[PDB]
DNA sequence: CCGACGACGCATCAGC
DNA sequence: GCTGATGCG
DNA sequence: GTCGG
């Protein structure tokens, strides 16, 4: 990757701001500045050339020249000295854990894995289950068996009702030679915008999951958005698969489009292009775009019946799931 | 300068 | 119980 | 932290 090191080091900036300065704002300014540099085709060769990209300025420019000359950065040497900060962004990498909990955790001295193992008591649901899959969380799914998890829901959905469908999205839709996690979208006609005809329809088709032993844990479940944890079957004397992270959002039928375009992501490219509507005078969520009026109050859903669609109300020509990670 | 920065589901808690 | 705010994803 | 107006 041309610029790597640069990259690498915006995105550790991105997570102090959010882990431990709990500074949102500056989380997504380094994030959209190491994305656009991340697609720069061009090996940078001073802060100068790097500010004439769209979300880079004055302060990161300063920090690649730093960079480019000693190949590393004081301020982030400091943070990584610091016990407090360092405490704080390790325990964000368990599932369920943000810079609040995290925080609060290390101020009442728990402060490594150990530390959390020893006290699970104090852990919710979510946290407990992020601990016990701490390891498995960590690695990249490859390629090759996340079409051996998407055969398998696929199936396990079909028998449970036909007239199910559902899609892999997330990385693994644009093309990923490894993803994070699972994302699968799903749609059933007894639910659309208009009405709700059968109860329970994404409870079934979890309840089929967990039947077969593909679904081992649960971090939270609603009437439309599961967030899981899943496992592919090994063969005889074979060393088992890691558990895997597994989400599934029941959309409305009749708001595919809307809901595939979000669930394809990339969450930075859902960003720029939300952030390109809102300034085409529309709002785009998961389920519709609609007009922005004179007040900026939403109007009603516009019509949509492609992804491309969606493209063509804020006046951008379309992009291909493997164009958008970004 | 300074407001705006995407949009939302589920879990948890405070207050009533 | 319900409603609204907050955390986390 | 960055940017548009
Ligand atoms: N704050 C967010 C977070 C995520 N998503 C989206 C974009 C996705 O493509 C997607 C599926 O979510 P993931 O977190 O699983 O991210 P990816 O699938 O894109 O990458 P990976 O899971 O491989 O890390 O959720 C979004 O719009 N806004
Ligand atoms: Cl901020
Ligand atoms: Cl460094
Ligand atoms: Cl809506
Ligand atoms: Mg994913
Ligand atoms: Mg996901
Ligand atoms: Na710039
Ligand atoms: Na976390």
């Amino acid at each position: 990757t041309l610029n790597g090191g640069i990259t690498d080091m915006l995105t550790e900036l991105a997570n102090f701001e959010k882990n431990v300065s709990q500074a949102i704002h500056k989380y997504n300014a380094y994030r959209k500045a190491a994305s656009v540099i991340a697609k720069y085709p061009h090996k940078i060769k001073s802060g100068a050339e790097a500010k004439k990209l769209p979300g880079v300025g004055t302060k990161i420019a300063e920090k690649i020249d730093e960079f480019l000359a000693t190949g590393k950065l004081r301020k982030l040497e400091k943070i990584r000295q610091d016990d407090t900060s360092s405490s704080i962004n390790f325990l964000t990498r368990v599932s369920g854990i943000g810079p609040s909990a995290a925080r609060k955790f290390v101020d009442e001295g728990i402060k490594t894995l150990e530390d959390l193992r020893k006290n699970e008591d104090k852990l919710n649901h979510h946290q407990r289950i992020g601990l016990k899959y701490f390891g498995d969380f960590e690695k990249r799914i490859p390629r090759e068996e996340m079409l051996q998890m998407q055969d398998i829901v696929l199936n396990e959905v079909k028998k449970v009702d036909s007239e199910y469908i559902a899609t892999v999205c997330g990385s693994f839709r644009r093309g990923a030679e490894s993803s994070g996690d699972m994302d699968v979208l799903l749609t059933h006609p007894s639910f659309t915008s208009e009405s709700t005809k059968q109860p329970k329809l994404l409870h079934q088709v979890v309840e089929q999951l967990q039947k077969v032993h593909f679904i081992t844990d649960t971090l939270s479940k609603g009437e439309t958005k599961f967030m899981g944890v899943c496992q592919l079957p090994s063969k005889n004397d074979e060393k088992e698969y890691p558990h895997r992270r597994i989400d599934i959002r029941l959309i409305p039928k009749d708001q595919y489009y809307c809901g595939v375009l979000y669930f394809t992501g990339s969450d930075i490219f859902n960003k720029n292009m939300r952030a390109h509507a809102l300034e085409k005078g529309f709002t785009i969520n998961e389920y519709t775009i609609r007009p922005l009026g004179v007040t900026g109050v939403a109007g009603e859903p516009l019509p949509v019946d492609s992804e491309k669609d969606i493209f063509d109300y804020i006046q951008w020509k379309y992009r291909e799931p493997k164009d958008r990670s970004e």
